[PDB]
């Protein structure tokens, strides 16, 4: 699609076969998203934005679903307020900004 | 232009008579930056974001331009570690998300 920017960009995602839903964020380095269970072997980081620092586990080579599209990425899992898709995942379904 | 993501789309910004850049962030409703040269009197507001709540300052009808655009609207002089404009602005330019 093309989406416009009146209201946040949220978009349904499916990860470890669930349906959520997340923001795609050009601001983001890299996706988070809020507590859920993930395959695999996990790496404790902290990520910075507005407001200071949170604890994530990281988690890597994860498949994600986005608005139908398929992404394999790392992801960023621990208390955010909402769902995040970062650049990592955005540029490989090809997101573009466009003005 | 067409911005992909493979790095942070950061934009010329000009305010005043002063030449500064920032990150062009979906995520974000509101424009924030960490400094305006003599901006005069703000009104307090209180944003969040991952990490928690942080007071800035709110100046409105604000010329910014953008990437070569015009705008006008409120922008949040605060503790951001990287300067962002968010949706109030980017509908302004005609940027859309595209995928
Ligand atoms: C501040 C940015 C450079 C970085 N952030 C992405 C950003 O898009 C967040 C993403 C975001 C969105 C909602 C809640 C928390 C974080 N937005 C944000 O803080 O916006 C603030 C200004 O406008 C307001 O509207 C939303 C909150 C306020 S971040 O969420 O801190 C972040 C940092 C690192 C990663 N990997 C992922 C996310
Ligand atoms: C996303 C989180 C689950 C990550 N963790 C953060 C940790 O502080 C959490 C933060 C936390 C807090 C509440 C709920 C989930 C996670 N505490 C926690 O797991 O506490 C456990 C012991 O008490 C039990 O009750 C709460 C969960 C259990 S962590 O994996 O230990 C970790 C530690 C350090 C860093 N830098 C990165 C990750
Ligand atoms: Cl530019
Ligand atoms: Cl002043």
């Amino acid at each position: 699609p093309q989406i416009t920017l009146w209201k946040r960009p949220l978009v349904t995602i499916k990860i470890g076969g669930q349906l959520k839903e997340a923001l795609l964020d050009t601001g983001a380095d890299d996706t988070v998203i809020e507590e859920m269970s993930l395959p695999g072997r996990w790496k404790p980081k902290l990520i910075g934005g507005i407001g200071g620092f949170i604890k994530v586990r990281q988690y890597d080579q994860i498949i994600i679903e986005i608005a139908g599209h398929k992404a394999i990425g790392t992801v960023l899992v621990g208390p955010t307020p909402v769902n995040i898709i970062g650049r990592n995942l955005l540029t490989q379904i090809g997101a573009t900004l466009n003005f």
